[PDB]
């Protein structure tokens, strides 16, 4: 459907634990974690409390973009918003919808493709932290804004996608004709450049053009430097037709040392024409 | 000097992928005739292009695409079978749409844009090697109505090099104070580059150019890219500001002092550049 | 605080002078050289005349982005419009309103957040110049454009921040409310992400959405190369109240090795909490 206006106050435990390998993510239930964190859903205008426990044996942090909150939310050491080692804190992110200052101007709402990492481990910019898998994405939706049949995000970091071994994808499944979203995040180091075979999008907040208006420039790859988010909406085979789609960083060794995955679009029957695994 | 009309015509082409002196390939319209870039594929939004293709190498080539609309049968990788053997031909179909209200109430873009053909195949299974070795090209899809250019040049960034050429030679274009010149802008390889031209600017959209008093791209001389990305756009040569010898460059500190430079060389009616001396 | 309309004719002197540790500036009076250079403010319509002098044993150049000039005023020694050892000459920069060609498209006006730099210390493109810190800002203001309280220009060259040592800064500060301009430039090898905690703005001209119908994205982090610029504005706490609000590249590397500043949004009492 559509996403409707937003105001509520939203209430979430999420915990950041040790996984295996030094790895580090967050989780919304203990013993739960993942990397990337889970996906965080908004629609503008709302509130969401985080109540949050360091399971770790390091200080850790919740440091969000474009959203709404306080120094105390900052969640950096330079303003003392990091947990300790087993403590337990309560961050909180606002929103709001964009509208008409007084002054005149108009102010930009929320809405959009954001993302959250830790800002301690390691280094006082996380980079430790973040290295280990401590990220997540957070979308913010406007009133009317089309809603996907799935979302899968794709995050480069470093040479990783996900913090995967080079060359494990992952791989994303839908059928012809489902509205697929994307939300693509970069950390870490290095540039990159992200493509999707036999699909496209605009480069604007959604990913779709408004009308016959909008003069976004329609892409199929994008560059994007560390903690660049953006994200896009997708008619999964329009005018295509089914197959496997690769998607790949196309710095040309990137794709070669395995930042490549999949896009399985399948037709209705659920097989994929000329996919042999 | 016009507009670009409606679509819909099947169009048919032959191209063929050839070597080069010094190891290096390049696509072909006529066979003898490759050049790097490649040729340069127009279309208006509806056409159908089938590219009648021949590998005149003794190794497997590829011809993959950006932005059109193709089945995975046109994919141009081997993963989905789609390359070509030695000597070797076949018929890649490369479709486009005009934009339109879909069923769901939403808006299809059309793929009118600024877009690129490449190798897929030579070297690595992501045609790295090919890539390097030349195997890259323009496709411009134009829009109903899109004005049209006196003329297009092409430029792209191969790693350290512009069009594979040596470094410190250019390429050089030429114009005519006045000329409406579309620039066609590629990158390739493991680096991001920055393309500056001296003397211009443009909007930072699909067209280069702004729709109106009320389009808020940001207008721009300057702008950061990396592989595969592709961006066009048209200016007017010397515009408020005349003649001469206008470098193009990229603006990566030593990728400039590399060689990676050219002249948008603009001359007055009569035929002069103040100041040009080479 | 809007912009007028343009169409003056405006004159500047400027010298490049050394400066301490084989750094280099641009000034608008001798001894005044500073990095980054001098904030240069017109409005799409002006000419300025930059009566430009070079104070140093080297050649230089002045060469500006975006701008109307015409050839003689490319600032390389290509064109031989360098400046020799303590010579002079005068650099014309132009700007314009957008409107309508004759042949029916569009123009676009030269308002932007732009920029300038030398051409030929060190090699033809200047890469010592820059590296040296001869470069400096330019923003040029559309009629109706809201003017800021404050202005901070925010340099990327290389690993530094306007030159300085890792570490140091700068950082700016503003009052809870403030209108903030900030203008963001990069140079040298090297590509960047800029980020600002607590404040976000519009990927477009002016850094802010001019209305409903705006489609940009909008964004609290943006990656940058060499000889990029753009400019926004932001109402200092919004949403977010006071405090030491980061700054920085988020390039892992690049904010570990100091790439970093605090944008310090006061009480209206003077007071920052948690500083
Ligand atoms: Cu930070
Ligand atoms: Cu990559
Ligand atoms: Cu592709
Ligand atoms: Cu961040
Ligand atoms: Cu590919
Ligand atoms: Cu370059
Ligand atoms: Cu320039
Ligand atoms: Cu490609
Ligand atoms: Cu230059
Ligand atoms: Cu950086
Ligand atoms: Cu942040
Ligand atoms: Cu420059």
């Amino acid at each position: 459907g559509a996403a409707p206006a937003g105001g509520e106050v939203r209430r979430v435990t999420m915990y950041a634990e040790r996984l295996a390998g030094g790895q580090m993510g967050y989780g919304l239930e203990k013993g739960k974690a993942s990397i990337p964190g889970p996906l965080i859903e908004l629609n503008e205008g709302d509130t969401l409390h985080v109540e949050f426990e360091n399971t770790m044996d390091v200080p850790v942090s919740l440091h969000v973009h474009g959203l709404d909150y306080e120094i105390s939310s900052d969640g950096t050491k330079q303003n003392k918003s990091h947990v300790e080692p087993g403590g337990t804190r309560t961050y909180t992110w606002r929103t709001h919808e964009p509208g008409r200052r007084a002054d005149g101007t108009w102010r930009a709402g929320s809405a959009g493709y954001w993302h959250y990492h830790d800002h301690v481990v390691g280094t006082e910019h996380g980079t430790g932290g973040i290295r280990n898998g401590l990220y997540g994405p957070v979308i913010v939706r406007r009133k009317g804004d089309v809603l996907p049949d799935a979302t899968h995000t794709i995050v480069f970091n470093d040479g990783t996608i996900n913090n995967r071994p080079a060359h494990t994808g992952p791989n994303f499944e839908a059928t012809v004709g489902d509205r697929v979203e994307i939300v693509m995040i970069t950390h870490g180091e290095y540039y990159h450049t992200f493509h999707m075979h036999g699909h496209h999008w605009a480069d604007n907040r959604t990913g779709m053009l408004t009308g016959p208006d909008d003069p976004s420039q329609v892409i199929d790859n994008k560059i994007c430097g560390p903690a660049n988010s953006f994200g896009f909406q997708i008619i999964a085979g329009e005018g295509v037709g089914a197959g496997a789609w690769m998607y790949h960083c196309h710095v040309q060794s990137h794709s070669d040392m395995g930042m490549v995955g999949l896009f399985l679009v399948k037709k209705p029957d659920g097989t994929i024409p000329g996919y042999d695994p």
